[PDB]
């Protein structure tokens, strides 16, 4: 109390040693983390250029927009993951799956940084998009939020989970939506199945939060997390319908903003708590 | 001055962006461990029973003995990766690599475990073993050895990468030899396979280790590595003669000594220093 209530939190003089297994829900997120380990190098990108070249101005300028949007949020994810996450839970079957995911989040930068390098041969542009945090307008809100939440001293990691849940979960699910909507059009299939082992991949992180809450004693209110998630979900809507508008590759904004509002409905439901939306999925490829 | 003077380091504001790749010589080395990414779960051990219950009594106890240092042992190298090494250097390249070898210390732990569980079935043993640390005598100096060095507030990275270069070079090596003993014999091919891709690993940590001191502009003095160096070659050498004497399993303790004294040579050399004992290597098998 205030930590060393929390089994999680408290002091484990085990901490390094990996048996026996006690968390056996934890260990098999880590079991499933670890076997569909993937390296940037499977994605095959050989047929990417033709799909791009064909694409109009603007949505290769979305694209490349997202994919800058990727690559510099993964870095906050991993140094959330590096600097607080796993330094401060003490349970062995959650920094396992930790340390996985940071070297996953770094081939996950790698994966995004190979689509811009592949795509853009301009090294002004590349810099430029790899940049994004200091260069991108775009990102700021959303980059700003994260690194608050890296910042905060006073924060709970019950409040902190929730955030990088927010963060991997509903600011990444506009642009998720959006390469699933390139795939709906048969369009840069290297994009588009990377695209479907990183959000895979950003789901199990979710899932891993929401399970980590559930083992946490003293949870944060239904109302100090809604508060967060709501926040979240505007955000990512202001992301999606003005910052870097969908139209750009031909998506109806206001079903996006119901959609975004449909994932938050979803992590609210997986976190213990109660809808706040309650709106349907408007995206059958979803 | 204080360390404002090293580019490994340094602040650096792009440490969690990927791109543009700076330095490629450690950039390669994370791109090989990745390449050479296995599970446990890979490795057979169906074929290992049988030549388990052939061996002398004191023949498992060494084997088991050898086990259980080297889960406690990765416990700490991974100890000091998250809380030190991943956390204080700067260089973009060097975390991923870092990033992945926590992931690989956890697959290496892992796989000791696996061994242990298939080989004793005993609850009490399994225990034992698993707490090396504070039940076995044998492994207190080079666990205290270790675990001092991530104490340590005032040596510099420079000294704790020489000494975790020891810890994962020297402190192995005779143990590592001792299982590809059991290889020359024809024992138990999932331990010697297994063996054969955790040496290899470990080969590489210390690969990496020399690259990283390489990069260092204020490197200790050659008098003071090889003050660790030595120190380290003492300690490996009374665990296998003294306290498990790899005698247990048909070695010879004169010639494992040796085996030692060229081991660190090696590794001196590859600090970019001489020699220390200019001994041979004894055993045609490494
Ligand atoms: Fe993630
Ligand atoms: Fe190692
Ligand atoms: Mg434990
Ligand atoms: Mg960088």
């Amino acid at each position: 109390m205030g930590v060393e209530d929390e089994p999680l939190l408290r002091e484990n003089p085990r901490r390094f040693v990996i048996f026996p297994i006690e968390y056996h829900d934890i260990w098999q997120m880590y079991k499933k983390a670890e076997a569909s380990f993937w390296t940037a190098e499977a994605v095959d990108l050989s047929k990417d250029i033709q799909h791009w070249e064909s694409l109009k101005p603007e949505e290769r300028y979305f694209i490349s927009h997202v994919l800058a949007f990727f690559a510099a949020s993964d870095g906050i994810v991993n140094e959330n993951l590096v600097e607080r996450f796993s330094q401060e839970v003490q349970i062995t079957e959650a920094r396992c799956f930790y340390g996985f995911q940071i070297a996953m989040e770094n081939i996950h930068s790698e994966m995004y940084s190979l689509l811009i390098d592949t795509y853009i041969k301009d090294p002004k542009e590349r810099e430029f998009l790899f940049n994004a945090i200091e260069t991108m307008p775009c990102v700021k809100k959303k980059a700003d939020w994260a690194l608050r939440w890296i910042g905060d001293k006073e924060a709970t990691y019950g409040e902190r989970v929730v955030a990088f849940a927010a963060v991997e979960g509903i600011f990444f699910s506009g642009s998720f939506a959006s390469i699933f909507w390139l795939k709906k059009r048969g369009l840069m299939p290297g994009l588009t199945f990377s695209n479907e082992l990183i959000s895979r991949d950003e789901g199990l992180h979710c899932d891993f939060a929401c399970l980590m809450f559930k083992h946490l004693v003293h949870k944060p209110s239904e109302e100090r997390v809604r508060e967060i998630i709501i926040n979240a979900v505007r955000i990512e809507q202001e992301f999606l319908t003005e910052a870097l508008p969908v139209k750009l590759i031909g998506m109806n904004c206001t079903l996006m903003k119901q959609y975004i509002e449909f994932v938050a409905d979803r992590l609210m439901l997986e976190l213990g708590f109660s809808k706040v939306f309650r709106v349907e999925n408007p995206f059958d490829f979803m």
